[PDB]
This record gives structure tokens, sequence and C-alpha cells, in this order.
């Protein structure tokens, strides 16, 4: 269906970086069936083709790098028997650590220098797979990018991995850019969902609100997050977007990030939800949740407050 007719999202990313292998697994399968128990009607099964430096064109993906293409179909397929839509979310990393917001080459191009031209043949080769991929598992949604800040002033080659994707794939299209570039990014025409990794602190929430209508707005499109969450460490919800952030563990340091989110955000028809971050291939049991110090929910405080505010909007 449409973008403006969906129902609103409530979701949660799984099994990042979807390493080979790990998606094929026991551990997997029974991670899938505890997320489906929550009142979410959204998975997005996400993983990370490889770049071996931040101005390498070449991408790795695929098996013995990636899952492979029948762990993205066993996945995709189990989320769909336990009656959730599915979300295709391929992206890039950088063996050396640097994100992916930062790749850079130094020529437009050159399709045997390290060009954007030649990184984006690789980007919109490894898109174009994938997304046949989402269209033979049935997957309701494909998102073409995430959180690519240097690669999103190069519209013309992003609208070309958008027109090869629509070329594959025929169901929703969104981006997912960075929290703060929601305003900047220029091809949203060109897909039927805005989306971002809305990392905002605790206290920007409330001011963070009235630019995101005016997206929403200005572009006719419907907004909603690509990725949302907060690690349960200490000081974690002045700084969401960093899993890196030292400090002790906290659960209620995540719930009230949850409960600053869903108090500022209001029922509007340009916001279409949330796709939480993050809940992993491997699942820890419940009662080791208070040692845990990552973006899953699982166990803490924040599983209840997002099953209250979910529970809501599903049981209308």
């Amino acid at each position: 269906e449409s973008a403006f007719d969906l129902g609103f999202i409530r979701g949660m990313t799984f099994g990042f970086v979807g390493q080979h292998g790990t998606w094929g697994t026991d551990e997997a399968r029974a991670s899938m069936r505890a997320l489906a128990e929550q009142p979410f009607n959204w998975v997005t099964l996400a993983f990370a083709g490889l770049m071996e430096h931040p101005g390498d064109p070449a991408i790795a993906y695929g098996p013995p790098v990636t899952v492979s293409d029948d762990e993205i179909a066993s996945m995709a397929e189990l989320a769909h028997a336990l009656g959730l839509k599915v979300c295709l979310k391929p992206t890039v990393n950088c063996r050396d650590g640097t994100w992916r917001g930062e790749i850079r080459f130094e020529k437009e191009h050159g399709p045997d220098l390290e060009s954007w031209e030649a990184w984006f043949g690789s980007y919109s080769d490894m898109m174009a797979h994938y997304a046949h991929v989402a269209k033979r598992t049935g997957c309701e949604m494909f998102c073409v990018g995430c959180e690519m800040t240097t690669a999103e002033p190069h519209e013309a080659m992003w609208r070309e991995t958008i027109a090869r994707v629509r070329t594959e794939y025929d169901g929703l299209v969104t981006y997912n850019c960075n929290h703060g570039r929601e305003e900047h990014v220029r091809f949203w025409d060109a897909v039927d969902l805005i989306s971002s990794s809305a990392y905002y602190p605790i206290d920007r929430w409330r001011d963070r609100v009235p630019v995101l209508r005016e997206v929403a707005e200005a572009h006719e499109k419907p907004l909603f997050f690509m990725e949302v969450g907060c690690p349960s460490r200490s000081g974690s919800g002045a700084c969401p977007w960093d899993y890196r952030h030292p400090g002790a563990v906290c659960l209620d340091e995540q719930a009230r990030f949850y409960e600053a989110m869903f108090a500022a955000m209001p029922d509007e028809p340009w916001f279409k939800g949330y796709m939480l971050w993050e809940w992993p291939w491997k699942l820890y049991p419940r009662e080791a949740a208070s040692e845990d110090g990552s973006y899953c929910i699982y166990g803490k405080p924040a599983e209840d407050v997002v099953a209250r505010a979910f529970s809501a909007i599903a049981n209308r």
C-alpha cells in the first residue's frame, strides 16, 4: 500500500551487523521469536557489507562476509510467519572503524580510481542485489542507505541507486539519514518515506519536533525513525547515538530516554513511528538484563515503557 495510508510503525531492528552464519543459528530463531512476542508490527533486518577503508570504493558483501541470501530469506520468512512486516536494510561499515557517514573520495569521477563514481558503482550493485532479495522474500520495505552524510550531496548518484532499486523492487522505499540531516537531504522526493536515526538527547526532543514536522510537511512525505534508542548506561541519554559511551550500567537512563521521546512526539499524521535500535541475534536471558549496557530493551524497564506505548497504539 501507499505511504500516507501506512499503519503506524512499531518496530525493532534485528541482527546487526549480520555476520555470516549468525542468522542461521538456533539463537537467532529464538531471539526473533522473543522479538515477535513484544507489541511490534515491524522488524528491520539490518546488516553491513564491508569497505577496507573509508576511501576504498570496493564493497564486500554476501558470504563469507555477511549473512547469506538464504539466511536473510530464513529470517524474513520467520518474521512474516510471526505476523511481522519486514524492512531490509543493507548498509556499509569500514574495517578500520571509520563511521560510514565520513566515507570520502578525492575525485568525483573515474571508474578505475578511488572516486565517488567507483564507490557508487559498488554500492548500486549491492543495493540492486538486496533489492531483488527484498522482492523475492516479500519484504514490505527496503532502506537504500543509512547515515551517509558525506555521500548525500552526490544527488545524481543517489538518484541512480534509487532508480536501480525501484527497477528490482516495488515495495516501500526509504532512505535513513542521520539525526540533524532531515532538512539537508535533497532527494526525499525519490523515496516513499523520510526516515532518520533520531538519537536526540533527552532534553532536545521537544525542541526538535517542529523541524521534523516542517520537513515532513515541506516534502509532503510521512516521516519516521529508522533508528531510535539509547544504551542502558549512565549519562547515555545525553548522547544516545554513542555505543562507545563509557559509564556504569543504568537501566533508568534508557527508560527516561524512551519516556522523553514518547512524550514529545505528537499524534499527527505526518509522523509514522519508530524503528527501535536494537535487538541482538543472540539474546541474553531476562535475568541478565540488569548487567547489560547495550541498546537492547529486553528485560529492562524500557521494555515496559515501550510495550505500554506500543500496545496503546496497537490495541486502538
